[PDB]
């Protein structure tokens, strides 16, 4: 079958775990244990193909950095995530797009920007300058709540669509 | 505010009425009422935007051609479907597309294929050749149920996220 090696990549913090765990597991995952790198594989049927979702959760914390160049290189498809109460996040998704360009030696990586955390009335990052942002990449944008489900489907699926697409 | 004028287009009986209805008011309907045409405007907030779906409902009946040159003159994005379990809605969908680039004037039209009726288990057009037929379009394949609510907010959204990255 059709597998889908979907990178979850982001600042510490952000809900990447939180993410991976809702599709994965349908649990919202209260408590923060940072991630080194976590692995989920998934059988699902995305309209109505019947794929795997191979999912490599991440790290955030910059102790990590250096194995980002493995992973890049065997991911087909990125989903990158920001907090909008983190500012910092938001921009450092730049760094994760220009690191991710650079290792797979091209400009159109299938990518969605994912604005998490949507939950939260104490925005920081509005809707407007992230849908620029990915308007610039050329990306789709995705907010999206781990703790209330809202987007998560949607963001994973719509990478797999970017996928397919390339 | 931000509106989308968002068309659904497609054969008789494939299911617009009820994927537009499911969206609108959360209810799937059994029963057939063929539509000659109909407006939706609804407000709602797709990823933190808050924006107004203005939605047109039209007619699969071949009497009512005449009419499809002025919606697709003021339409920004399509959504083209056909029912999985008839393959001559599923060609029809060429007739839509050929038409829609040409009183647009362009190739590019924001537009998602949509394979309804995913619920019935004796399928006659396969994910595959409408992928394939997706793909080659340069547009997203969804699949939804109308009855059973799968890939409906889907669609319409990822119809918003065409029209937003043009
Ligand atoms: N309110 C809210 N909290 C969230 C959301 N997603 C994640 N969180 C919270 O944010 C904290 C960290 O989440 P986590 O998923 O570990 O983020 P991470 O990006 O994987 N951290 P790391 O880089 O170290 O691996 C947790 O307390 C978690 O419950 C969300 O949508 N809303
Ligand atoms: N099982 C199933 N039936 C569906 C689905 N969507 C619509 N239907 C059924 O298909 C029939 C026609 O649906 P309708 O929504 O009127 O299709 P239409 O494309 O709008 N017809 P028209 O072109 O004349 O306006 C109805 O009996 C309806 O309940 C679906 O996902 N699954
Ligand atoms: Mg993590
Ligand atoms: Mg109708």
């Amino acid at each position: 079958m059709t597998e889908y090696k979907l990178v979850v990549v982001g600042a510490d913090g952000v809900g990447k775990s939180a993410l991976t765990i809702q599709l994965i597991q349908n649990h919202f995952v209260d408590e923060y244990d940072p991630t080194i790198e976590d692995s989920y594989r998934k059988q699902v049927v995305i309209d109505g193909e019947t794929c795997l979702l191979d999912i490599l959760d991440t790290a955030g914390q910059e102790e990590y950095s250096a194995m980002r160049d493995q992973y890049m290189r065997t991911g087909e498809g990125f989903l990158c995530v920001f907090a909008i109460n983190n500012t910092k996040s938001f921009e450092d998704i730049h760094q994760y797009r220009e690191q991710i360009k650079r290792v797979k030696d091209s400009d159109d990586v299938p990518m969605v920007l994912v604005g998490n955390k949507c939950d939260l009335a104490a925005r920081t990052v509005e809707s407007r300058q992230a849908q620029d942002l990915a308007r610039s990449y050329g990306i789709p944008y995705i907010e999206t709540s781990a703790k209330t489900r809202q987007g998560v489907e949607d963001a994973f699926y719509t990478l797999v669509r970017e996928i397919r697409q390339h």
